[PDB]
């Protein structure tokens, strides 16, 4: 069973655009998206499709790059750190749901390294 995907809009929450957020979409996300190991992370985990009936029994704060992309496109975030936290939640979810050495974990590990490389330096405000 699948819960609703994470919100990509919220009228109670203030919107913002910054140079760093623009960069997170244009450069960081859109480059990671093209990586050979990006595909498991491009949409919310579908526990019915993927036959992971316990996915959402284990993962209580799901996150994926499809959601992050939409949030960035919608100016959902206040700042870059908020967006960066979503990427980190996505990676840690993978390490939590699986186990060390798994192919899926090797994929997340490679993506996380590339992610860190790209956010090491962000544009100035
Ligand atoms: O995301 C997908 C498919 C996305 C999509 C890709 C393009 C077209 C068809 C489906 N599969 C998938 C399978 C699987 N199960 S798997 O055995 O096929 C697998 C093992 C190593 C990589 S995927 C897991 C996960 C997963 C994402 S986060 C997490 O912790 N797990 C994802």
């Amino acid at each position: 069973m699948n819960p609703p995907p994470p919100e990509t809009s919220n009228p109670n929450k203030p919107k913002r655009q910054t140079n760093q957020l623009q960069y997170l979409l244009r450069v960081v996300l859109k480059t990671l998206w093209k990586h050979q190991f990006a595909w498991p992370f491009q949409q919310p985990v579908d526990a019915v499709k993927l036959n992971l009936p316990d996915y959402y029994k284990i993962i209580k704060t799901p996150m994926d790059m499809g959601t992050i992309k939409k949030r960035l496109e919608n100016n959902y975030y206040w700042n870059a750190q908020e967006c960066i936290q979503d990427f980190n939640t996505m990676f840690t979810n993978c390490y939590i749901y699986n186990k060390p050495g798994d192919d899926i974990v090797l994929m997340a590990e490679a993506l996380e390294k590339l992610f860190l490389q790209k956010i090491n330096e962000l544009p100035t405000e």
